[PDB]
């Protein structure tokens, strides 16, 4: 069968921090990390 549906929340791999979307933590990760990118 098909898939149903989905939504996902992510965390910082630096710093622990949550965010709620997936361009919030990787513009997160462009400005506070980007040697760590
Ligand atoms: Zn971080």
């Amino acid at each position: 069968g098909s898939s149903g549906s989905s939504g996902r929340s992510y965390s910082c791999p630096v710093c622990e921090k949550s965010f709620s979307e997936d361009r919030l933590i990787k513009s997160h990760i462009k400005t506070n990390h980007p040697e760590v990118s």
